[PDB]
């Protein structure tokens, strides 16, 4: 059987006492992330984080088990938590676990609630701690591997990206548009030719961006990307952030791009159109699921 060597010290100098503590690989600390829309704060994933509670030996009792949020923990943990807010307490509601006599592991979870309002840019922070219930001989929490730590990693974004592939109704255009890309720059001149069914422009990872300049500040209704026609959809657009630079030089993301649609037109609709000099396109991810696509034609719309 697997026992960690913090935990495995403790035994062998104290074999008379089975420890309770926290199963988790690495170090006790998750970066939760939301994001906001300028109105209401969203998780990006599950509101619950679940916990396992492990015991070094099958126990002759029922061990009732629980996590509670242990501020002080957070003052000893600076790296993390300098200058940033504590999370609010009235937000956590924490689900108690039960070690049944004979078993060696559980679950105590901690459910996230009312984010909504918690707009507070440079995240938030806590600290938790294992705890038990009543009093059981030659049974205690482990030294170590007791507590852990959560910070809520917060971010803008706009829900101003239309995913349904529609297509757009506006006035295209993309002669007096220039293009800029960290990938194959010398082949950016195929998106504004003649071509919409060759390729020559396509991304190799996540960290590829494609950047629409346009001559002056104008107001668009959003793009044509002709992208691959693979049945299997290799290289074909499926999903994309839609970063905007505003007037005044700052970068916003307007939301996520995510159809499901297959076909070679993709069609990024503002819901909102957005007065801006240039649009970048980031972490494109093709409906293979490879951070790899297709752009053989780029057109925008007023
Ligand atoms: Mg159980
Ligand atoms: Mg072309």
């Amino acid at each position: 059987k697997y026992i960690e060597e913090d935990i495995r010290e403790q035994l062998g100098i104290d074999p008379f006492t089975d420890l309770v503590y926290l199963g988790y690989y690495g170090n006790p600390y998750t970066q939760l992330e939301a994001i906001n829309d300028l109105v209401n704060t969203t998780l990006v994933g599950k509101n619950e984080l679940s916990f396992k509670v492990k015991v070094t030996k099958p126990y002759k009792e029922d061990i009732k088990v629980n996590l509670m949020k242990e501020d002080k923990l957070v003052t000893d943990f600076p790296e993390m938590a300098e200058g940033i807010p504590l999370f609010p307490s009235e937000n956590c509601t924490f689900e108690g676990g039960v070690l049944k006599a004979g078993e060696l592991e559980t679950t105590v979870k901690l459910t996230l609630k009312d984010v909504e309002k918690l707009n507070n840019l440079s995240g938030y922070v806590m600290a938790i701690k294992l705890t038990m219930e009543g009093s059981h001989e030659h049974l205690a929490i482990a030294r170590t591997r007791s507590s852990y730590f959560v910070k809520l990693n917060l971010s803008i974004r706009l829900d101003n990206i239309d995913s349904s592939n529609k297509k757009i109704e506006g006035k295209g255009f993309n002669k007096e548009i220039s293009f800029k890309s960290d990938i194959r720059p010398d082949k950016l001149g195929s998106l504004n030719d003649g071509n919409f069914t060759a390729n020559n422009w396509y991304t190799s990872n996540a960290n590829n961006y494609l950047t629409i300049i346009l001559p002056e500040k104008q107001s668009l209704k959003g793009f044509r990307l002709d992208t691959n026609t693979s049945p299997s959809g290799s290289y074909m657009l499926k999903s994309c952030r839609v970063m905007v630079e505003t007037p005044d030089g700052n970068w916003v993301n307007h939301g996520v791009f995510d159809r499901k649609s297959m076909d070679g037109i993709a069609y990024i609709s503002f819901k909102k159109p957005v007065e801006c000099t240039k649009v970048r396109f980031e972490n494109m991810m093709a409906f293979n699921g490879r951070f790899s696509v297709d752009v053989n034609e780029v057109t925008a719309f007023r």
